[PDB]
């Protein structure tokens, strides 16, 4: 069973849909002004880059799986000033890419790699 295999070869985005679906692309000015201050106690996911998660590759991430689902309880948003932020150096992160879940202005959690089992533990966690 010991499936195991990650892909870093690069980045491939393929945003079709976004303002308006769920997964929503912010900028800096606007970053904390919307996640942090989101007092409407939804989960929001902020999230980097996708790891070749395109149509034409492999369009398979957690955030969408569940998000079909959650959509009106979370909301992922695409941190645009991802050359230049050292929180993923305050969670200490090393991997492609990173996810972190926002509400009330708490950290709740952050999808670290690709672990479905675990971004369902989490997410779930924090919302219904």
């Amino acid at each position: 069973m010991a499936h195991h295999h990650h892909h870093h070869m690069g980045t491939l985005e393929a945003q079709t849909q976004g303002p308006g679906s769920m997964i929503e692309q912010i900028g800096d000015s606007e970053f904390d002004n919307k996640v942090t201050s989101c007092n409407d106690n939804i989960l929001i996911l902020v999230d980097f880059w996708a790891p070749w998660c395109g149509p034409c590759r492999s369009l398979e991430p957690q955030l969408e799986k569940l998000a079909q689902q959650y959509t009106e309880n979370v909301k992922i948003y695409k941190i645009n000033i991802e050359d230049n932020q050292d929180v993923a150096t305050q969670y200490g992160v090393s991997a492609i890419p990173t996810i972190l879940m926002f509400k009330n202005g708490k950290k709740l959690s952050q999808v670290i790699g690709a672990d479905i089992s675990k971004i369902i533990s989490e997410i779930n966690n924090n919302i219904n």
